[PDB]
């Protein structure tokens, strides 16, 4: 009854440790939110996209770590907004394993710093809301830790965003949206 998807931040500004948490963390919370009825996608983004597995390959390969494991850092920029279109268009895609009445969770990881991108949130947001997609981001590096890319995170994240935004080395975040996909 789940279409999870992850939009990972691959740019440069990305440092490798961080890359590497974001890895860490789709790794668990599909080994967490494994349910019979819940399929995981993953494509990474910078300024090039690449869908690093459908919904279809995960339910053909269901092993976490095996289909992030070989995930390497793209680099680049940092194509977010139209990040957030390709995947709603893309990976709820039922060619690629979507499935028709599933409820859609989006979890965006990034550092909250959308640059080179020539679509804005305003452009791709409305779209999202109307697929029905809901919207965690974990933010990454200093994301909390500026203005700008604090509201980033904030226009990503579904209604209310304090309740959508988890910080990347929050352990605890994983239990709350677990304990939160109770009430989709
Ligand atoms: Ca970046």
């Amino acid at each position: 009854d789940s279409d999870i998807a992850f939009l990972i931040d691959g740019s440069g500004s990305i440092i490798p440790h961080d890359f590497r948490r974001m890895k860490e963390f789709v790794s668990t919370v599909m080994e967490q939110l494994k349910k019979s009825k819940t399929l995981f996608s993953l494509m990474q983004y910078s300024e090039e996209f690449r869908i690093h597995f459908t919904f279809k390959e995960f339910q053909n390969n269901p092993n976490p770590r095996s289909l992030v494991k070989p995930i390497t850092q793209l680099l680049g920029r940092t194509h977010t907004a139209t990040g957030i279109r390709k995947v709603v268009r893309e990976l709820f895609n039922i060619t690629n394993g979507a499935r028709k009445n599933a409820f859609k969770i989006l979890v965006v990881i990034t550092d909250g710093e959308k640059f080179g991108d020539p679509l804005g949130y305003e452009d791709v947001i409305p779209e999202a809301d109307r697929e029905g997609v809901i919207r965690y981001v974990i933010g990454v590096g200093d994301a909390f830790r500026s203005e700008k890319s604090r509201q980033e995170l904030n226009t990503i994240a579904s209604k209310p965003p304090r309740d959508h935004v988890f910080q990347v080395n929050n352990f605890e975040a994983l239990k709350t949206i677990q304990n939160q996909l109770r009430e989709k």
